[PDB]
């Protein structure tokens, strides 16, 4: 149900997300190479990818991840690590909807995700902008898994519009705001949002919709099981804000499903 090239991208960015969890990639020196223990990120190691900016424990809520320059794919990637520390975890629990009119009118965002991003937005905005300046033909992709995908999604919407497109691939990310935000993210221009969910990962199902949360459209639903490898016939495209049929179904959610997005993700020591 997906082009081989979309499939290829989906995998490449699942490994960049994965790579953000690896400890050594969070305090790496600029210019060294992105590598992963285990085989967390073979493709990324295969490419000519080097650290532009490595950050850890930044702003509020322990914002951690890296900014890499991929010369092989002509890419400027900003990957956010998902949840690992306790501050990451406390921050996810600020689930009250904060108001993010600056981003869009009527739009309300999950508090913590927004606060974390807002607390590190300038520094990162500028690191991305210098990057683009030096490699203006390169493509800017923001990515991440779970909390990292939420971060990537709001940073994405926040920075789109300064003369460089921003594509966002998110894996197993939770809802990030009200329906106003959901509609906004669905339509924004200046790059694409790729919202990838896996079977019944519990994470894309929170916060509940009763708290006033929604999901943007569409959703690329990976339907092959945990530990089995993904092919392009497994990824299905589900359309419509708060659509059911994809991940969003009335049934028992699962935890380990969240850990399997093309390969093991989030478990990188
Ligand atoms: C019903 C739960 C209340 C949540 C309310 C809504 C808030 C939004 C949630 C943000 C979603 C998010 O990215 O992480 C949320 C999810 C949900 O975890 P869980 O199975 O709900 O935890 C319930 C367990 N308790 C009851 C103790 C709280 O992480 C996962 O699935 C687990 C991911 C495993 C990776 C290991 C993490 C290691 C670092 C942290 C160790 C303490």
């Amino acid at each position: 149900e997906v082009s081989q090239d979309l499939f290829n991208q989906f995998n490449l960015f699942a490994q960049y997300s994965a790579a953000a969890y690896c400890g050594k990639n969070n305090d790496a020196p600029a210019g060294t190479n992105i590598t992963c223990t285990g085989n967390a990120c073979p493709e990324v190691e295969k490419a000519d990818a080097t650290f532009l900016y490595s950050f850890e424990d930044s702003g509020v809520g322990d914002v951690t991840g890296f900014l890499a320059l991929d010369n092989t794919n002509k890419l400027i990637v900003l990957s956010f690590r998902g949840s690992r520390s306790i501050e990451n975890w406390i921050g996810n629990l600020n689930f009250d909807l904060k108001e993010i009119n600056d981003i869009c009118s009527g739009c309300r965002g999950h508090d913590g995700f927004t606060s974390s991003w807002r607390s590190v937005a300038d520094t990162l905005r500028q690191k991305v902008e210098d990057a683009v300046r030096e490699h203006p033909d390169y493509r800017v992709v923001f990515t991440g898994h779970s909390l990292g995908g939420a971060l990537a999604t709001v940073a994405g919407a926040d920075l789109r519009g300064n003369g460089y497109d921003i594509d966002v691939f998110s894996y197993g990310a939770p809802r990030v705001g009200n329906r106003a935000f959901a509609e906004f993210l669905t339509v924004q221009t200046g790059g694409t949002l790729y919202r990838i969910t896996h079977t019944n990962d519990i994470v894309p199902r929170l916060p509940p919709r009763e708290f006033g949360y929604s999901h943007s459209s569409p959703e690329y639903w990976i339907k092959s099981g945990t530990l089995v490898p993904v092919t392009r016939n497994d990824i299905v495209k589900i359309e419509g804000i708060d659509a059911t049929g994809g991940n969003n179904q009335p049934n028992i959610p699962d935890i380990p499903a969240h850990l399997w997005y093309f390969g093991l993700i989030g478990t990188c020591l």
